């Protein structure tokens, strides 16, 4: 279709998470549904040239295939949808957002399987991690995008949209520990002790969504190494230990494991996509953990970067850019 060539290779336009915060109001609600509904056609667009751009042999998987043909759908519909002009414009535009986030958040899944079975035709190993870092990060960018602009209606205590005003490192941490702890005991009928220390009663504006995804992931490979590493005692194993370091230009989150390391063979492919050892959204499994948390830092100004002492342990540095 032409229309999605229209916008194909036009420039994203982002705001800054500091100017959604400065914004803190219906006629500015407008001047934002506005924005949105320029916008969602272009990160869509964008995502339909990445499906065009693939190699024919894997573009043509149908799976993959599929995947093309729900975002030419999509696209359809949001261009479809007639211009904002007041309130109940802007309301009923949030209705059909809401609804496609909600009909597509399983398609990381789809895309997954459609590059499994497209893997003996994948004479590129780059070509895949960059097709995944980039539909992963965009991604995110869309949910951020819309999910923000839904959220900016609702009058939730200390958030300003999806931007918390005084996020806690250490609450978000605790949250997952507790819910990574529950899941690793019913495997091994133990899970390691997480201490937190550093930063502890740090508070500032951030958006937790990303972490809502890498602090599972991280805690789960820590305490996962953890227990595989001492089943002749699954009941005396060493603590986690996690430090939050803050500073004016970036937050870093240190997750320290005495889990035997990131074996040297293996440590050149832990961060591509498929690769693991053990027996909505991207997946929180199947080699996706490592390379996501990754994608998703440096998506927002930070890195994520491992230190393997093998035999030992491994420390993982999660550092993230702040709002200010
Ligand atoms: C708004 C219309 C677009 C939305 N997208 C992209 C999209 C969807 C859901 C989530 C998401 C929503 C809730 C929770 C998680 C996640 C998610 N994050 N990463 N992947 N899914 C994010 C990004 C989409 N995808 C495929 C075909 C058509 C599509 O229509
Ligand atoms: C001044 C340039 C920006 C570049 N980025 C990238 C960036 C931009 C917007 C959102 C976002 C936040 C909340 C809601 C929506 C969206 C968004 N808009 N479009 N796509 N995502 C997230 C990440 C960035 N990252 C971290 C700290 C500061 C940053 O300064
Ligand atoms: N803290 C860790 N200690 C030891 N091995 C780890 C650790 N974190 C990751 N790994 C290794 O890296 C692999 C890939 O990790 P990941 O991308 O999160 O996917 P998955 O959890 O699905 O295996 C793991 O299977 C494991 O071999």
């Amino acid at each position: 279709q032409s229309a999605i060539d229209v916008v194909a290779e036009k420039p994203s336009v982002r705001l800054t998470p500091t100017m959604m915060l400065y914004s803190g109001d219906g006629s500015h609600l407008l001047k934002s549904g506005r924005y949105l509904q320029q916008e969602l056609p272009v990160r869509i667009a964008h995502r339909i040239k990445g499906f065009r751009s693939l190699p024919f042999i894997i573009g043509c998987n149908p799976t993959i295939l599929h995947v093309h043909e729900l975002y030419i759908r999509a696209f359809q519909k949001l261009t479809d949808f007639p211009p904002i002009k007041d309130q109940a414009d802007e309301a009923q535009y949030c209705q059909l957002v809401r609804q496609l986030l909600d009909d597509h958040k399983d398609v990381v899944t789809l895309l997954a399987e459609g590059l499994r079975e497209s893997r003996k035709h994948i004479e590129d190993e780059k070509l895949v991690r960059y097709f995944l870092d980039k539909t992963l990060t965009s991604r995110l960018g869309i949910r951020m995008l819309a999910t923000h602009h839904l959220a900016l209606h609702e009058d939730k205590p200390d958030f300003v949209g999806i931007i918390c005003t005084r996020l806690s490192p250490k609450k978000i941490i605790e949250k997952w520990v507790d819910f990574a702890r529950r899941l690793c005991e019913h495997k091994y009928g133990n899970a390691p002790r997480v201490r937190i220390n550093g930063h502890v009663a740090a508070r500032f504006p951030f958006i937790p969504m990303p972490l809502d995804y890498i602090l599972p992931e991280l805690l789960k490979n820590a305490m996962r190494a953890t227990m595989e590493s001492h089943l002749d005692t699954p009941y005396n194993v060493p603590d986690v230990v996690i430090t939050i370091a803050n500073n004016d230009v970036d937050l870093i989150i240190r997750i320290s494991d005495r889990g035997g390391g990131i074996a040297h063979k293996d440590l050149d492919r832990v961060m591509d996509y498929h690769f693991t050892t053990a027996e909505s959204g991207p997946m929180h499994g199947f080699g996706f953990g490592l390379p996501t948390s990754r994608a998703y830092a440096e998506y927002l100004g930070g890195s994520l970067q491992l230190q393997s002492l093998q035999g030992i342990g491994t420390d993982v540095y999660l550092r993230l850019r702040h709002i200010d």
